[PDB]
C-alpha cells in the first residue's frame, strides 16, 4: 500500500496548507515529525506528481527508502545532500526514479512533449522557508557523462554558460527567460545504485519565490 501511503501523506499536506493558508512553517514542522529529513514539497496539479522531498548526508540516503524510511525500490524524491535550502545554491537538484506506473518522475518524460509543457507550466514547491514556483524552461533526455548536477559555479561566466547549453540541450521551447542573477532548480530521473541504465532524463525551471 506504497501508493495508498502516498494518497494519506497527501491529503494530510492538503489539510496542512488549508489550514495554515498564510503560513509557511507550520506545515513543515508537521512533516518534519514523520520524518526530520523531509526537507519540502513539490506538486504539478493534473499531475501523479505530489510528492514530499527529503534529504540525507549522502545521494544514496533516501534512493530506495520512503518518507517513513521504509525499504522500497522507488524510494523517495529526494534533494542532492550538497544543496542548501535557507539560502538556495545556484542549482538545486532532487531526484526521483522513473520506473514507468506514473508515479515518482514518471512525468519529467512528459515535459518532452511540447504541448505538455504548455498546459504545465510551472511546479509547486514550498519548505519551511517559502513557496515557490518553478517555471520550466527545460526538458531533455540525457546520460551520466554529461553533469547537469552542477550545484555552483565559478562565476556569472561559468554560470552564463551552464544556462547557456541548458536551453541549447531542452526539447521543448519556453517564452521563460533566465539569467545569471537569477535561481534554478534541476529535476534529474535516478537509477539504483549500480544501475547500468545512464540514459537520464532532466527538467530545469527558474525558481521564483512568492511567499
Amino acid at each position: 500500500q506504497e501508493r495508498a501511503n502516498y494518497e494519506k501523506l497527501q491529503q494530510k499536506f492538503q489539510m496542512l496548507m488549508s489550514k495554515h493558508q498564510a503560513h509557511v512553517r507550520p506545515q513543515f514542522e508537521s512533516l518534519e515529525k514523520i520524518n526530520k529529513d523531509i526537507v519540502g514539497w513539490i506538486k504539478l496539479s493534473g499531475t501523479s506528481l505530489n510528492y514530499p522531498v527529503l534529504q540525507g548526508k549522502t545521494n544514496h540516503d533516501y534512493l530506495n527508502l520512503d518518507f517513513e524510511r521504509e525499504h522500497r525500490r522507488k524510494g523517495s524524491i529526494f534533494m542532492d545532500f550538497r544543496n542548501e535550502l535557507k539560502n538556495l545554491n545556484h542549482n538545486t537538484i532532487l531526484y526521483g526514479h522513473h520506473v514507468g506506473d506514473n508515479t515518482m518522475f514518471d512525468v519529467l518524460e512528459d515535459y518532452l512533449k511540447q504541448s505538455f509543457y504548455e498546459k504545465h507550466k510551472i511546479i509547486e514547491f514550498d519548505n519551511k522557508y517559502g513557496k515557490y514556483q518553478l517555471q520550466v524552461f527545460s526538458a531533455y533526455k540525457t546520460t551520466t557523462k554529461d553533469n547537469y548536477i552542477r550545484t555552483d559555479f565559478e562565476n556569472d561566466q561559468d554560470y552564463q554558460q551552464f544556462l547557456d547549453e541548458t536551453k541549447r540541450k531542452s526539447v521543448i521551447n519556453s517564452d521563460v527567460n533566465v539569467t545569471v542573477k537569477d535561481k534554478i532548480m534541476t529535476l534529474s530521473t535516478c537509477e539504483d545504485a549500480y544501475s547500468e541504465t545512464t540514459k537520464r532524463i532532466v527538467v530545469v525551471a527558474k525558481i521564483i519565490k512568492v511567499s
